[PDB]
């Protein structure tokens, strides 16, 4: 089937640390997206109260937009605050759009953490 496991282990495995002093940065990301023609299909999740972005469709607009990154809280996507919007709610509200929109998509770069789960095959160290 399936693996999922974290580091630090009794095994073959890679371990350390990455901690730091930081905490003193806040920015919001904002950038319009080409709605084309199958419309930005990101594959966002459900993580908390907002809708954090896991995956952006290559045959979108958001993944043709170095800005907004599969990691993010939306919190206003489309003149549709998208704040508490759930995940079969934010799919069935950017569907009901046209292509050729210009939609203003807020998200954080600092809000909500990515849960390391998901992420399984990285861009590879070594």
């Amino acid at each position: 089937g399936s693996s999922g496991s974290s580091g630090s282990k009794n095994e073959k495995e890679q371990l350390s640390k990455a901690k730091a002093s930081v905490s003193s940065l806040n920015k919001v990301i904002q950038t319009k997206l080409t709605v084309g023609n199958l419309g930005l299909g990101l594959v966002v999740i459900q993580n908390g109260p907002y809708l954090q972005i896991s995956h952006l469709i290559n045959k979108g607009a958001a993944a043709s937009d170095g800005i907004l990154q599969p990691g993010d809280v939306l919190i206003s996507v489309g003149h549709a605050n998208v704040l508490g919007y759930t995940l079969r709610e934010f799919l069935k509200l950017l569907q009901n759009i046209t292509i050729g929109t210009v939609l203003q998509i807020k998200a954080y770069r600092g809000f909500l953490e990515i849960p390391q789960e998901w992420q399984d095959s990285g861009p590879s160290s070594g």
